[PDB]
């Protein structure tokens, strides 16, 4: 029974999951890389090596009670097909990374709840330093 799931174990990804621990939830860490998922398992954190385009992946899980799925590699093209085997099992709220503003209208039809666009927040994290001087 996991509150978050964090799909992509790259640097965005292993913060989430480091964040989301500190905060008290229980997150469940997922990618297909044996390296960082066992390093992440090393750490105390709950990982798993899984293909994210994999349904059969979905069903095994008890989603129901989770309160967003995090997709938060750096691929597009990627995060499409990992949204689109989510959607085909599952309305789990999800909230995934693009980095093509072009492309932020076929997530949200594809079924992204909420898009976070690299350029948007790198934009809002220069605007905060700028705002703090």
């Amino acid at each position: 029974r996991y509150e978050y799931i964090v799909i992509g174990s790259e640097a965005a990804g292993v913060g989430l999951v480091r964040e989301l621990t500190a905060a008290g939830k229980k997150v469940l860490a997922v990618d297909k890389s044996k390296e960082k998922i066992e390093l992440l398992e090393d750490e105390g954190f709950d990982a798993v090596i899984a293909d994210p385009t994999d349904e059969s992946f979905y069903r095994s899980l008890d989603l129901e009670g989770v309160s967003a799925v995090l997709i938060t590699g750096s691929d597009d093209e990627f995060n499409l097909k990992i949204l689109k085997a989510l959607r085909s099992v599952s309305d789990v709220y999800a909230i995934v990374r693009v980095s093509s503003p072009k492309k932020k209208e076929e997530f949200e039809e594809a079924g992204a709840n909420l898009v976070v666009l690299v350029a948007d927040a790198v934009k809002q994290a220069f605007m905060d330093k700028i705002k703090k001087m």
